[PDB]
């Protein structure tokens, strides 16, 4: 039922992070192809067909 | 065998024809479909399709 000696105790110069460090990224390349609409760029020689 | 009695003779005041009067016209409709080469006038208007 008992044994009379237990502690619990500090032992420090112990931290675990600070500053939150991030580095995600995304990369979405689906809405890189959701771009259909465009327009392109003509030129017209006379006398030509 | 004979009747002695056969003539020919003048009847004057009777001519035919001169000058040749010429009426005549073509219609080839034919050569008229055979016109295939061509060309077409253009015009461009700027910033459109």
């Amino acid at each position: 039922t008992y044994l009379d000696n237990l502690s619990i105790t500090e032992l420090n110069s112990t931290p675990e992070i600070l500053d939150e460090p991030e580095v995600k990224i995304p990369t979405d390349q689906e809405i890189m192809d959701a771009h259909k609409i465009y327009f392109a760029d003509l030129n017209f020689n006379p006398s030509t067909g």
